[PDB]
């Protein structure tokens, strides 16, 4: 069986902002160019930015041209990721056994420890989500107006990528979903645990920090000096 | 009826920064001078270690001249429950408490409470039980109760990540933190989860992203661009 990396550039953005001296999607395709066992690394880029991603990859990595493509990606993440794995399908076709480990373009402090993690742990589980204990006081409220609930604090995760599963697997349960429950759907491990399929946890880091705010960039610069 | 401040300012065994410079002023220095803002708040009582009772009389003696006999310094406790004990124990000593004084609890350590968050917390706590101020959680919450594979990936829609202001009658409170025990006390440490679980009325109260939690260095390093 193949592995496949499967990098979510698609969203509206900040993973072409430079972080010290490259760009954050950079950065982050960086850490997969080095692993050997991933075959092609496939990034899911807003239909507007996909020269603008080639450009970058020429001017950026131009020794690894060949293990990347670039692709269109979706609305939304899930919709890239079935985009990833149809440029994948038209690489090599897909077989049942072949990989995507997917993350997130804007966690560029993913390492190469956790890569093989992932890939590890799918070989006796159906997917792996990347996970830490959660530091914040959790609450929840269906309504909005008072708590609803409040979860047991000690079996919460804050949930990161890697999310790393089969293809065709997310081909079929993501295939087999109205609209409706695409809209409520919109993480990828959801989907696999609500089919009631068995997804096993990836230590992640504290430090695998996803840069969504102008105060996540201050926090990414800080850790690179 | 009233109204107070209650900062919960001082423990160890946790090194935490509130007595750290800000600009140029301590953080709780900072955190003190939103609720000065306040007209309606009779004191401002702070609940700071054993240790640092004077150290803290002095910063008011010397960034808050004015507004020193505002604010009222006391002991804290182990934790920040046994401390709202304390704060409210020293607001009974100041004015015997009157079944519906509210009191506004709030982490020394975020200064960049607004007096707009301040003010839905009085107002709010009018017609409920208690109020807990809240933004939406930007992380997916993952649930697993065996600890190797996940048992629910919640709504995230209906998730919210807890903040300070949280607000409640002290005398209501306190008549829930007596009826626990000693090893009850220990596994639900947060003042909500204490009026939610004891089936309580409590509501959200917009919170703030900006409402940070000075807790770690880069938490510092955050709070100095800020400002
Ligand atoms: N259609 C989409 C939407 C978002 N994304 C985004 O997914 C990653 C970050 O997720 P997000 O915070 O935008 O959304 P979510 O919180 O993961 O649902 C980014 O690396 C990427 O920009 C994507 O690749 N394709
Ligand atoms: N008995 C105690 C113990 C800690 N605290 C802490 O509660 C406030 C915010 O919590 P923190 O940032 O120290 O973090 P933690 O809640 O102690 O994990 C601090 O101002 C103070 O150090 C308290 O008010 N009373
Ligand atoms: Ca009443």
């Amino acid at each position: 069986h193949m592995i496949y990396a499967g990098i979510l550039a698609g969203g509206t953005p900040k993973q072409f902002l430079e972080l010290g001296d490259r760009p954050i999607l950079i950065h982050t395709i960086e850490k997969f160019v080095l692993e050997p066992s991933i075959e092609k690394i496939v990034v899911g880029v807003h239909g507007d930015w996909v020269s603008h991603a080639e450009d970058l990859v020429d001017k950026y990595l131009p020794l690894y041209k060949e293990r990347i493509i670039i692709t269109k990606g979706g609305a939304d993440r899930n919709t890239s990721i079935k985009n990833i794995i149809e440029a994948i399908d038209a690489y090599r076709p897909l077989t049942p056994e072949d990989i995507v480990v997917t993350h997130d373009s804007v966690r560029p402090f993913i390492t190469l420890r956790m890569i093989q993690d992932n890939i590890q742990l799918a070989q006796n589980h159906d997917a792996v989500d990347t996970v830490v204990e959660a530091v914040d006081t959790i609450v929840e409220s269906t309504n909005g107006q008072f708590i609803t609930d409040i979860p047991n604090r000690a079996h919460l995760y804050q949930g990161q990528t890697p999310q790393t599963f089969r293809c065709k697997d997310f081909m079929d349960l993501y295939g087999s979903l109205s609209d409706e429950e695409k809209e409520i759907l919109t993480d990828a491990c959801k989907i696999f645990v609500i089919k009631g399929k068995d997804v096993a946890l990836a230590k992640g880091e504290y430090s695998n920090l996803k840069i969504t705010t102008v105060t996540d960039l201050k926090i990414a610069k800080s850790m690179i000096e």
